[PDB]
């Protein structure tokens, strides 16, 4: 569901991101397929990217509005509600907290977890 928009701010940061982590754009493939291991080249590069769209803090914390406000108007109820089930985030670090975050929505609403 993600505009054109985005992905021109973005791709700065994509590549930093995944130079940072050793991700490879077959496991972000990966994850949009609903496919995902609790590996730090691409548990560390959602945090990455998160952190560089203002999403998380130091400690992966999420701010579900700033979150809500960049989906679109059709998936942010239902987006609402698997946040209301899957937040607060907790884990052993940063990469392990979004890791868990994003199984939990996974299982939950599969439409709404999209990596760029
Ligand atoms: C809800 C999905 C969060 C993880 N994906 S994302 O960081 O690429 C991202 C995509 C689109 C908007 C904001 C963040
Ligand atoms: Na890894």
């Amino acid at each position: 569901w993600v505009p054109p928009e985005v992905f021109d701010l973005v791709a700065e940061d994509k590549a930093r991101c995944m130079s940072e982590h050793g991700t490879t754009q077959a496991q972000i493939d990966d994850v949009n397929k609903g496919n995902l291991v609790n590996e730090p080249s691409i548990t560390c590069y959602m945090y990455c990217l998160l952190e560089a769209f203002s999403l998380v803090d130091d400690e992966a914390n999420v701010d579900e509005d700033i979150m809500l406000g960049l989906l679109p108007d059709q998936l942010q109820e239902r987006a609402q509600s698997v946040m209301g089930k899957c937040l607060p985030t907790s884990g052993s670090d940063n990469c392990n907290k979004i890791y868990n975050l994003a199984k939990c929505v996974q299982e939950s609403a599969p439409d709404v977890w999209f990596v760029i």
